[PDB]
């Protein structure tokens, strides 16, 4: 059995992926965000090195979906006026997950084209470092952050790749297109769909 505690943080679905609003009705946009989480979780759950998957979210629909796939779920109590709610949530989940795992991996929940093998390989590569990350497709963001026997020090948000790099996290290379293809914009979604999205995202779009 595995040694990696995987964390995914998910914001309120109404707030999520607002740059997809031009191509989706609000209910369809929320459905796409949830479906991308489902496909990401499904791909991740195939990775043999995982001990657990923990989803932290204030969104009860996302909570139900994750729990319904056999993930651990943490309610996110982070106030609305917290200046950095994403990293606050990750750090909160980390404190819990750290009780049961020494090696923790934070994964974006909007990777609908993720293949199990891609994540497995990324984690194998990460084992050679204390802290490491995979940049997303366009290079400014972070698809995955990995910490082996040390604190994550997450710097997700704008310009996270650069911030992670500055923090001393080593950048992993490895094509892993499905791992890198996070979906923020319609262009990102087009790219993901060309790689091949999982069935939940296929249905939602």
């Amino acid at each position: 059995d595995g040694d990696i505690g995987l964390i995914i943080a998910v914001k309120r679905l109404a707030a999520a992926k607002t740059r997809l609003a031009p191509v989706f009705s609000a209910q369809t946009r929320e459905n796409v965000v949830l479906a991308m989480l489902v496909d990401t979780l499904t791909a991740a759950a195939g990775v043999g090195s995982l001990r657990s998957i923990t989803v932290i979210t204030p969104d009860e629909a996302a909570a139900a979906a994750a729990a319904g796939l056999g993930a651990d779920v943490l309610a996110d109590p982070t106030p609305e006026d917290d200046p950095d709610p994403l990293n606050t949530a990750i750090t909160a989940a980390e404190r819990v997950v750290a009780e049961g795992a020494s090696n923790i991996v934070v994964l974006q929940g909007d990777l609908p084209a993720l293949q199990t093998q891609e994540l497995a390989e990324a984690i194998s590569a990460a084992r050679h470092h204390r802290r490491s990350f995979v940049a997303d497709r366009l290079g400014t963001g972070t698809a995955v952050l990995c910490a082996f026997g040390t604190a994550l020090h997450p710097r997700f948000g704008p310009d996270s790749s650069a911030r992670h790099r500055r923090s001393g996290a080593v950048e992993l290379t490895g094509a892993w297109p499905g791992l890198r293809c996070d979906v923020d914009t319609p262009a990102d979604l087009t790219a993901a769909r060309q790689l091949g999205v999982g069935p939940a995202t296929a249905r939602a779009v």
